[PDB]
């Protein structure tokens, strides 16, 4: 049974690295750059996963097992948790499967991740857990068809409601928006529209084989990343979350690979090697303390309509926000070089420079992340500019041609 | 008490940085280069260890406590810790200075190497470590003033002499040969006389001390190391050979630093984390199945003349050799530039030399480098070819320009 999660987070690393899913993007890029792509791929998936998970649990393959409340810590570790997000260069699962892309600032950010959160969880980080842990809200529901005995409360149980009901409210709702609004183009082939309707089906498969293996849960980051660094430290035996997250660097390295997008890969300058590290440790803490992460919590949570899991993604976000202020703010005429720049910066440093430049001026813009690929073409045509051709220089390496117009 | 091995880590670590005492470059360039500058350096402090540690005895301020005796423990995992080693770029003392110079690729070997290490002594690769035990010798020495009871034999138990007898017969050959024969030639201010000396203080110094916080032993590293993670990961308190870890990483640093030497640093290729995170990780496995490291069993032990620590050094050496083959088989014109900034010493005395001799008569030489050890070997290098090095000028710091004219 425990097996299953290697092959779960097989699936969850190829969906994650071919729609390029990283909600530390989709926080981030809605408030810099009105970018709303990763935004409806969340509400999307959120919505199919709300209608997904109570007719899983209606026809008995599982039950569903909301996160308990606990204020001080959802509203803490989560806004820690956001602030860690942006100095990592990436949110849990991001982190987790850029490994497999080859980015070797995710191998520093994971490490810390990893320790961070083991410390916080039974080291010398306990006795602000221990601390936390006392503002826990005893609210609880009862066991059900629907629910596991003893977790925490959700919009239906405060409600008096039978779980169908929100759940179907909510979604529809999510799925009005998503789709009766506009939605920044991307040029990725696993658009959002599918990339959603891949991610639930691959949470529902997680929910029941996770629960099957003993853990009532689904998709989630740190306590894999904890099971793992258990096993190799203390031998203890590795559970269904520890195989995901070995699934998920593999899944996401295979699709890389065939994507021809592998290659491993270096920061521009070396002090981000500084910054993911002590982001990773942030976010060890703060997943810890908030008692989930952006997967855990977000993309699991919600759609179980979790107060906790609302509560602290809310704050995911702020957070996200507030790190993102302090951090941020064929002839070839120009030749620009962001190989190895964090993801903002490549279409920031692409749409500075064509707009610092003259008309009919083609520029040359080098990159090593496939995510950019797709996003400078986009910010290219709503400048007057075309891109000409995008190149593949090395393998996980292209150089984007663009023609200023005007 | 505890407390006194951030200091003596601290001065230790100042010793290795200014020294460029990286013990991985001293058995591999012996074998390379025929360079000894390194070894004698370590050969001198040896002999003024052996001396310092019954000194140090006789008048009480310390016991020895020589490393028991494992054969299947000292000889494989003294070779994989060797492997690891040339691997990682640097043993695990080089490592761990390296830290706190600003190499991102010494952050990663440590961390493999920390991980590694706790892993084989109580978590995923403990299986191995209780087969090893197996063959633990029962062989031992009675509490005197010389030993710590139940300590390991030495070459003076065996022979059943006074430790005095054999530490200064040894030590005397040792100092012959440093002092009687040619060695090879370097720009180290610090150079490798006064470096012996300071480390041998060090030494003694930290051998006192730690031995007041209750660990009966001298320098260390593979158990600061899991100390440290054992207190992060557990909330254990930290001992005396943890806080000597931290100290040495702050020593380097502030070293460095002060020399303008310090700079956060990146490989040129990036598969180099990939080498450095196998070798830190092979350096884990094979220091904890070993009993020790290059600091723990061959510069604190083979001066108390353990057994355990002469056997396990000789598999150092020969495991370092075996993955040094896998492994290693201003206006001024200028006509030629290299660029070996972020390349493993002894990469850029490497491309140094072989860009010189192909070279033309009167070219001018600019070498690039960011590692302060290969700033005072190249010179040397140059002069034995027949050029000459015009000047060596800083271009950021931790950087170097060094320009050659070419001579024939
Ligand atoms: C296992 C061989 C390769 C180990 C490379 C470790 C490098 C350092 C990374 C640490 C965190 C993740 C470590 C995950 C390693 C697998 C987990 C493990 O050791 O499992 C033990 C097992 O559960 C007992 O029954
Ligand atoms: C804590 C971690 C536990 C361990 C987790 C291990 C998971 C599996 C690894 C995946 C990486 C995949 C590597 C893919 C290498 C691709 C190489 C490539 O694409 O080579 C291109 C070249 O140009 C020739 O065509
Ligand atoms: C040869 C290298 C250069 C010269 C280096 C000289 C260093 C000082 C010499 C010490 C050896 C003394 C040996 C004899 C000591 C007296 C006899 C003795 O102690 O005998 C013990 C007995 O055999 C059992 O307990
Ligand atoms: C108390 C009894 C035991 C004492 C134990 C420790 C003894 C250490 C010194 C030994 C002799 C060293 C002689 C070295 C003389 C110099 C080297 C030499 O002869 O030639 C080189 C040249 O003359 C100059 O660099
Ligand atoms: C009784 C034992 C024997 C006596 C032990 C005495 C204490 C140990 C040495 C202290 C400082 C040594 C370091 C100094 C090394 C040379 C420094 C130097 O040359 O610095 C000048 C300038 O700042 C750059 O060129
Ligand atoms: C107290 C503040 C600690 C900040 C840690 C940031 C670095 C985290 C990296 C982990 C790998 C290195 C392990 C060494 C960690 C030493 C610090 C530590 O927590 O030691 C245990 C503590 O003293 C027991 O009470
Ligand atoms: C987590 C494992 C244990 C970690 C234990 C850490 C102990 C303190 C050492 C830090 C590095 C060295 C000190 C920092 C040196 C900074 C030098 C610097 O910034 O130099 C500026 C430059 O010279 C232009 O002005
Ligand atoms: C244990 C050491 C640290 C591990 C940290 C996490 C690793 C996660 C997976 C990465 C793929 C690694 C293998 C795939 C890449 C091989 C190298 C490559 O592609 O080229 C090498 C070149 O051919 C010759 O130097
Ligand atoms: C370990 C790293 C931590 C990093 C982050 C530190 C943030 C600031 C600290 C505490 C905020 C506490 C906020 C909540 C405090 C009041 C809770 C409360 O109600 O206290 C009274 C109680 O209900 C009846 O005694
Ligand atoms: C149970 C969930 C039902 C969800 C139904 C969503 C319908 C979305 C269509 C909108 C029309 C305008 C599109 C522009
Ligand atoms: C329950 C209702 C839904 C059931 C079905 C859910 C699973 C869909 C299956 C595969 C994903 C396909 C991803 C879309 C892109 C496929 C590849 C493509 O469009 O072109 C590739 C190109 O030709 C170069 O390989
Ligand atoms: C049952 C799983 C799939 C449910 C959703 C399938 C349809 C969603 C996609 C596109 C609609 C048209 C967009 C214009
Ligand atoms: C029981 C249900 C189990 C889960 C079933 C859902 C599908 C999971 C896998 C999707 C792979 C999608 C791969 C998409 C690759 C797109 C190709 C691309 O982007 O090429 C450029
Ligand atoms: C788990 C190991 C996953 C990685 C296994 C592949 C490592 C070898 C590799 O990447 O080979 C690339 C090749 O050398 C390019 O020409
Ligand atoms: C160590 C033993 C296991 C080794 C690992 C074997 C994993 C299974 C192999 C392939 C299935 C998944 C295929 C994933 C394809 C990703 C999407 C993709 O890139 O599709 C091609 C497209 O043409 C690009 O544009
Ligand atoms: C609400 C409690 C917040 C507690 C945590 C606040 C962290 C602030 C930022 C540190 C990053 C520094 C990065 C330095 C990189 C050089
Ligand atoms: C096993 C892991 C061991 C620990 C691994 C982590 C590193 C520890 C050492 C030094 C940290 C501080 C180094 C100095 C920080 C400033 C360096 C500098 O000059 O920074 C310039 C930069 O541009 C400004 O943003
Ligand atoms: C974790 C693995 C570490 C690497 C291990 C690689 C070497 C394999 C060992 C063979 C030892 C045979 C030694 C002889 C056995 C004892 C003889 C006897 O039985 O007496
Ligand atoms: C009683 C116990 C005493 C124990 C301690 C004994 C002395 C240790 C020396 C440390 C500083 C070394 C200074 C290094 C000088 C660097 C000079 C240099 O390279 O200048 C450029
Ligand atoms: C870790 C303890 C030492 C931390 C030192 C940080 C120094 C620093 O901030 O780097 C220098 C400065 O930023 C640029 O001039
Ligand atoms: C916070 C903790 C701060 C600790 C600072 C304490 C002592 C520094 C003294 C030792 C400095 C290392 C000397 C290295 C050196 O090069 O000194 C000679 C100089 O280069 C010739 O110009
Ligand atoms: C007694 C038992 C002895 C043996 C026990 C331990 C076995 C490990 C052996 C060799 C590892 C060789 C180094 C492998 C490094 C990984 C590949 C890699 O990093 O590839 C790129 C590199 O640059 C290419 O030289
Ligand atoms: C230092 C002793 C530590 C403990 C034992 C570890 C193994 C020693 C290595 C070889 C044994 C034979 C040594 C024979 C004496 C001359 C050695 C020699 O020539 O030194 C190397 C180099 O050639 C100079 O240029
Ligand atoms: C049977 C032995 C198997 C292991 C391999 C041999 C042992 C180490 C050899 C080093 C010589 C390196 C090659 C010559 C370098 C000359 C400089």
């Amino acid at each position: 049974m425990i097996w299953t999660g290697l092959l779960v987070g097989f699936l969850f690393g190829i969906v994650l690295q071919r729609g390029r899913i990283a909600f530390n993007s989709a926080f981030r890029d809605v408030l810099l750059f009105k970018d709303n792509y990763l935004f409806k791929l969340a509400v999307f998936t959120l919505a199919l996963e709300m209608i997904l998970f109570v007719l899983l649990s209606q026809v008995g393959l599982m039950q569903m097992n909301p996160k308990p409340l606990n204020l001080v810590g959802n509203i803490i570790g989560g806004f820690v948790f956001g602030l860690g997000m942006v100095l990592a260069g990436g949110c849990a699962s991001g982190v987790t499967y850029r490994v497999g892309e080859g980015l070797t600032t995710a191998w520093f950010a994971a490490l810390f991740y990893g320790l961070g959160a083991y410390a916080t969880k039974s080291g010398a980080f306990s006795w602000w857990l221990s601390w936390v842990g006392q503002f826990k809200s005893p609210l609880s529901v009862e066991e059900s068809a629907y629910y596991v005995k003893g977790a925490g409360p959700t919009i239906s149980s405060v409600l008096g409601l039978n779980p169908w009901i929100p759940a179907l409210v909510i979604a529809a709702l999510f799925i009005l928006w998503a789709f009766g609004t506009k939605t920044t183009s991307r040029e990725t082939k696993f658009n959002w529209k599918i990339a959603s309707v891949c991610l639930a089906l691959v949470a529902g498969l997680g929910f029941i084989t996770s629960t099957l293996s003993g853990r009532k849960y689904g998709l989630g980051i740190t306590g894999g990343w904890i099971n793992l660094f258990q096993g190799f430290l203390t031998n203890s035996p590795l559970n269904w979350e520890g195989l995901e997250i070995v699934g998920i660097i593999l899944g996401a390295g295979v699709a890389a690979a065939v994507a021809g997008e592998f290659k491993l890969r270096m920061p521009k300058n070396p002090v981000t090697y500084l910054q993911v590290g002590i982001g990773g440790l942030l976010m060890g803490i703060g997943a810890v303390t908030a008692g989930g992460c952006n997967i855990g919590h977000f993309l699991t949570g919600v759609p179980q309509l979790a107060l906790s899991s609302w509560l602290a993604s809310i704050f995911f976000i702020l957070g996200n926000w507030t790190m993102a202020w302090i951090l941020f703010r064929y002839q070839v005429s120009k030749e620009i070089d962001v190989r190895g720049e964090v993801c903002p910066i490549p279409d920031v440093e692409a749409k500075r420079a064509v707009q610092s430049a003259n008309d009919g001026e083609i520029i040359l813009v080098r990159i090593d992340y496939p995510a950019s690929k797709e996003r400078i073409p986009e910010t290219v045509k709503k400048l007057g500019s075309e891109v000409l051709e995008i190149e593949e220089a090395a393998p996980g390496e292209w150089n984007i041609y663009i023609k200023v117009k005007k």
